[PDB]
């Protein structure tokens, strides 16, 4: 399949982006606490449902939450600022909560089943959310360190493997901040920095220019 893009709604880090996020690949977004990595998540979740002139891809979502932080109504505003129906938008997004690290291992295999069962529909699964990919895994194996990396290991070869074989946009979220947090290593394909700046802005930087963006009931935009 080519290579399809989402825009995250903001023109800015969509030009950073080379025109949003890309299927087959998982982007990986981390900063700190309140940096706005759930509010880029949830913009995508609207994004992927418009057609590709918008730059959508018709698309339908999974999420996989791991510290509640899926919000229906944060959906339905940025989806009727967006031109979209909210009911139809949220439909077109299957919700999970991982109970701990294991569990959201096996929903990822669950995921499988889903996007099998959409992939010859026109709203094939086109994005898979993972917010946040990190959390239960850091608090399971604390003073663990080689065997969270293992198992973290596991879990990302399996996203990678969703992502180029059913041509789906892999997008997950990592706190990393003094207190606590390590970025994916070299396991993502493309690592995006999130900070906030003066004034409400929000910066992003590709890590091996910057993007600057608000939150808005649009979602995200410049």
């Amino acid at each position: 399949a080519t290579i399809g893009r989402i825009s995250t709604g903001s023109k800015s880090l969509d030009k950073l982006l080379g025109g949003g996020i890309e299927t087959q690949a998982i982007t990986e977004v981390f900063g700190e606490f309140g940096s706005g990595k759930t509010q880029l998540a949830h913009t995508l979740a609207v994004m992927v449902q418009l057609p590709p002139e918008e730059g959508g891809l018709n698309g339908s979502v999974m999420w996989i939450d791991t510290e509640n932080t899926f919000r229906p109504e944060r959906i339905r505003e940025i989806a009727q600022n967006r031109g979209l129906d909210p009911d139809e938008v949220l439909k077109h997004i299957a919700y999970a909560r991982a109970f701990n690290s294991n569990h959201q291992m096996l929903l990822v295999q669950q995921a499988e089943d889903m996007i099998k069962e959409l992939l010859n529909t026109d709203r094939p699964v086109k994005l898979l959310i993972v917010d946040s990919l990190t959390s239960h895994f850091r608090s399971e194996y604390i003073g663990a360190l080689a065997e969270r990396q293992q198992k973290l290991a596991k879990h990302l070869a399996d996203l990678h493997r969703l992502a180029n074989l059913y041509d789906i946009a892999v997008f997950v979220t990592n706190q990393v901040q003094a207190n606590g947090g390590h970025i994916l290593a070299h396991s993502a394909t493309l690592r995006v920095y999130l900070r906030k700046g003066k004034g409400g802005k929000r910066i992003a930087r590709l890590i091996d220019g910057e993007a600057v963006f608000s939150i808005t009931e649009k979602g995200i935009e410049d």
